[PDB]
């Protein structure tokens, strides 16, 4: 009702109000002090999105009337608070932030004492103080302190002693970064600079306003950023999102690689590195990163879509790697959420000591071939899509039902998902030919139409 | 309903919620933006208590909302707040403060662009806006920037400007401060050793629990820094509340000097060195002031009782000098409010120019008597003031009804005011000796029992 | 000795040591002290050097241990810490920059109380205190006091305040900017954004190891931006160099704009918003800027090469724009010295208001060639250049001997300057063709050997 | 030569100039680098005193380039910036001060990385660093980095744990504060508070002109701070000096209390608490302090005369409880260094413990009676001081030369022990009899007058 997969997001100063900042802060701490803690520790971080301030401002207020110490960490990636709430020994998190959304945009994510997103069961308490306004207020002298740190240049070294930085001093990649002008823009081109990159930045200076472009690095919007990365001859360019925690990577011949790619190669060299383990996955995922366990001796887990219940997957299983079709890598032992910092610095290390070229490494890996498509359905398009499960079960058709109707063929699959924020039906199909992934593709559409 | 005197004022996280606060904040950014400025600037300050914090957050919060610039500048004394809003020409202030009430208390005060609080007809907007909510949301590229600013300093050295610190550093006072962990703590200690006095502070340790005693520096709460004064040896001691608006002077004796008395040296040195002018009073304080002004050759406006008013006066009128009963002395060419730290220079400067003990120049003033009492009446108590009036005209008495019954005498008065907060009828009586002075009082009560 | 042109400047902690910082800032509070002044005010700034906070903190400590006062903005550009010397009615002022100069370099510009850099007259006493160390060193109680401000918004609301913001908004241009990693990149992005344009920054984050390229915005160190501004398809693109007082622009095609085509442009601007005035220049600049004053009427002052000597002048006479060969532009109206945020707003206002594009206002101004050339001569080359100002003389040749010697010719000039640091003696040329540049190229070199 | 006892220090802006600051943060560098530390860490802070600020300066620049990171902890207290250097893991620590020294005054106290002040030996290399000024001048790359933390709130939290904050909370006493505008102004007043005490401070605001007087708290100075104890009602006061590293205590009727005596209230709690133990303290300290440890089952440790030799006995030798004659407690597991803050929350928890008055509890330790004479002698002091050992051997004295000459007798002793600062020769004695003392302190300046 209140938060989607992963916090609650609107248009700022229409439906994120400081009222509503506020109320979030008061249900959080109320939840929070009724758990036990007596006087719980929060980490409150935002990202360069210029409501940001006023509503962090009104969540602090908020977290501080119910007894709550609250840690400001001004502005910081995403990761990066996640990174400190586990640092500072937290009792909890708060991201203002929207992702990739436009500037208009704004939203607060809650997190957990270990920095990962907060769960759905108490998400559902979180949202039941929110409705019912039953706010734990503190007397005056438990009224929670506020104090101020800096997580950026620990956050930074924190991810400079998880790489090879002297085979990166020794190779010295030629990198081009592009922050979108996010919160990226105060971690990845220094943390860049540190591992021992030559490093031009793109749009490096925090701005809200987002004067280049909206902060969602698709390839339409990096259009212009791979003819940077073509005329500049770097070896590789990487762009971010406004919290900075998806990295987008393309290669030295400007052409944009594909988010499963690069989660491929991370995971290739951690398995290999850790002699195996287990690859927590979404179902929407390619069969490339089935490919990269099997060459490492290592298992797939193939959770349902998103973010959060890949974060989960791993904390609970106890899992090695981690990532969405989107290529958001997730590393368990650093951070339970998506990190595109750690993330590059992963793709840097590993460009530097393979001695090949960015387009080498892609192109090295299994090639597969997607196609999508998004039908616009209304109505209950779970019944829809067990329907199609059922007909394609007639038709003597494996098919998996994890996140909607996954049909496993020899090859390739074919997978068929309804989105729950918008009326629109998508079909995902792959295989290993591009021919065979569009005849998979008609019959995903072939059975839709059918149901 | 909504707002007293000056500034609304209630229990921290049960009245002055942060919602009540974030609410009173965007209710001021859209008075702000409505009364045609498109990028208001407003300064924002609080003193030291606990709630403070997060009060002024919420409020900072709902202010950004409504497309107004914040300048925050932290723990602050209300008058140096008020200083710093006409300073950056702000279009507005606010104090996060409840100045003398226990520490579970906080409040808000509302101010105008030149520093003073915030006019009757604005807090009508401003209520109006409160209550129905229609406040102005800007949009996202609209919304306002908040930046910090250090006042302190700026502070000091504007009323480090405006007195004799030669003279002071000649004289070398021996002056005991009493901040009260207030927000005085941060100011009149540094001011005072600016100016060239030894300095031992009694408490100016800024802390929100108060843990010495509730931040009201009356006779009861200053009984132990009388002692403390008394022992020192100091050539007198000053205390000051919360918010630091008001200071409270002890001579070397140890005895409680009634701000009267402290208000009547400071308006005949500022009238003396001023060649006259306007007295502007409320109606309940002494004739000493009368005196004052007529050896000075200064005429005096008596309002109603409140700082607001005789602020509001004295900028209207173009006044000299202000105070009220309380003894809460106003500069009008330096802050249009309560300066209890200007106060104390100007204290501190008539002191060392003298050279002559505090209790020497406070008993050279005209001595008059004073006795108060209340009697806690419930009901009309307008109705009963107004009938207490007619019954003293009956009686051939000369009565003023400016603010209350006031009876006027040839030598003194006797006030029957009622207070506008609790149900409670107040009787104020002076006189020029001590008998007589009882005999107002006694008529007054005799007065009110017949309209009872 | 000490200084050069404008400040002292040397490698980071072999010549610019913490010792060297903390001895010149003891002989700038000496110079403030032994002026009459009692508190001076110094304001102190660096770029993002990353020597720049060790040497800024021996600077400041030096400063203290005189008396001053100092007020220490933090990171900005060297035209904004002008400004806020000027701004915050300072009586000196320091930069810890080394503009141009590669990574490993640092230094320390002295100001005057306007802002402009420190006079000749003044850094021989700062110099003479620097070498005898008869520092002023103030009592305990007498030591000055540091405070911290934030001026890149004010800087950059001041710079918004002089050009039509409303032109820039409606046009929407794409600009494409380049910081170097200076401080830069900490006030012309957000500036540009706020004029109404489309900004895409690159190496737009502050970082003292400068990891793209050496500082310094030359062709060859800008062959990448080019190609950015080129693939981007922006309207023009802008480069500023580690301290940001230099701007250099690229047109819509990717080509190097000389800074004198961008001087001309401003000052025809400036001149004609004017009805004139007074155009203050060097005499190693093209004639394109005499045709630009004639065609506004506008007198034209050839100074000596140099950025102080042109500021000096503009101060002196009064002058209405000023720049020199490298195409730093300075406002006097605004800051006394180059200032490349201001430059890029006023070309962003004429290519907003002009209606056509940044290679069409470059080329619609009259055409001039100009030709470079070095010789390394070891000797007296003042002497070698008085003798080629001599034989010049010989043969009937009209010669100014304002700075080296300068062949004044009908349709342009050749220029024998010989370089104070290094010992080269360059040789500049111009005309109004190819063809006539190179033969007058031809004899300042034929001249030049004749001498040796 | 350089440095005295701990630290060097003098007039401010004459002797202890910024060129002389300067060139101590270079050597003290230069010695952190010389022991293979590559990036070294300290933490720097200093008192209010009005030259603070630009000395902590010089000596932040010079310590940063020698290639050290430096940690600004702002105006703190000596022991919190011991504290500080030891939980950031610094590898070295920098206080300026002068202690009680008058307003004229600073100087520099250099720290181990365990806070304690820096040995002799690496003092002896940092004296020949500042004198040959052969300093480390790191590159323009590894020039250190400067950040700033806020350490008065984790220290006062740490002094709370330490400490039974309920007993205190039941008992409620009431304490007068007298900082001295020190860095005691900070601290004090809100720990104290905390504790749970009713809290009314004197000169606790921090200014560097001490305009109530010296921050050297004696009987003299501290007059009037005895006629406002009495006045309040208070319980007891406790006043601190400039760097609020010694704690003097002030009972309910105003009578100044020695160091020692509140030392031995201390020590009696903590060894009690503890079982037992080893007692470092100094050969000038009473008897007071060794009937406490036979009371409580605990060894005695008398070093040489100085604060820095009784912090090294106690880590050397895993001692308990530390103090000296002036009674400045050192508390090894806490901090290694006097901590007048520490002692005070002791005192008072000691005092809500025990249910009696401060004057009760001072007055039920055994009874001593103290002389303390000086005599103005020129010359070679320390071989007058042997004279007079060699007569008092000759007379059969058993006598013992840790430092100076204290002659050991049955009741009590009398001590020949001459200051090298000045040239003066105190002597001190003390027995269990009023008579006795003053009978062991003739035979002091007989002896003397023998030599």
């Amino acid at each position: 009702k209140l938060f989607g997969t992963f916090g609650v997001r609107g248009i700022a100063n229409e439906e994120i109000t400081p009222e509503f900042a506020l109320k979030i802060g008061m249900a959080f701490g109320t939840l929070l002090k009724r758990e036990g803690r007596e006087r719980p520790l929060v980490v409150v971080g935002r990202d360069t999105r210029v409501s940001g301030e006023m509503l962090k401002d009104a969540l602090i207020s908020g977290l501080l009337s119910t007894g709550c110490d609250v840690i400001d960490v001004g502005i910081a990636p995403t990761p990066a608070i996640q990174w400190a709430t586990n640092h500072f020994n937290a009792d909890g998190g708060a991201v203002i932030t929207a992702s990739h959304n436009p500037p208009e945009y704004n939203g607060i994510k809650l997190l957990e004492p270990n920095g990962m997103g907060l769960k759905k069961e108490r998400e559902a308490i979180v949202e039941e103080l929110f409705f019912s306004e039953d706010f734990h207020r503190a007397k005056w002298n438990e009224i929670g302190e506020l104090r101020k740190e800096d997580i950026i240049k620990p956050y930074i070294e924190a991810i400079k002693n998880r790489v090879d930085v002297e085979a990166i001093k020794k190779r010295r990649p030629f990198v081009v970064v592009d922050t979108s002008n996010g919160a990226g823009s105060l971690t990845l081109p220094y943390l860049l600079r540190e591992l021992g990159c030559k490093v031009v930045s793109v749009n490096a200076h925090p701005d809200g306003h987002f004067p280049a472009r909206n902060p969602e690095p698709n390839e339409e919007n990096l259009k212009g950023f791979m003819e940077i990365v073509k005329a500049l001859g770097a070896d590789f360019g990487v762009a971010q999102d406004g919290d900075a925690d998806r990295a987008v990577f393309i290669d030295e011949n400007g052409r944009f690689i594909q988010g499963d790619k690069t989660f491929a190669l991370v995971a290739d060299a951690v398995l290999r590195e850790n002699g195996g383990g287990l690859l927590v996955t979404t179902i929407a995922t390619s069969n490339l990163l089935d490919d990269i366990a099997k060459r490492n001796g290592a298992k797939v887990m193939r959770t349902k879509v998103g973010d959060l219940i890949v974060a989960r997957a791993l904390l609970e299983n106890n899992g090695t790697i981690g990532g969405e079709e989107n290529g958001g890598v997730i590393f368990p032992d650093f951070v339970l959420g998506r990190d595109g910092a750690m993330t590059t610095a992963k793709i840097v290390e590993i460009f530097a000591k393979s001695g090949k070229k960015f387009s080498e490494l892609i192109d090295e890996l299994p090639k597969y071939y997607q196609f999508k498509t998004k039908r616009h359905v209304e109505g209950d398009r779970k019944a829809i899509v067990a329907k199609v499960a059922e007909l394609a079960e007639k038709k003597g058709y494996k098919i998996d039902t994890t996140d909607g109707t996954k049909i496993i063929f020899d090859d390739g699959w074919v997978l068929v998902r309804a989105s729950g924020t918008e009326p629109i039906i998508r079909i995902f199909s792959e295989a290993k030919s591009e021919e065979k992934a569009r005849e998979y593709l008609e019959l995903g559409i072939k059975l839709l139409e059918e149901a």
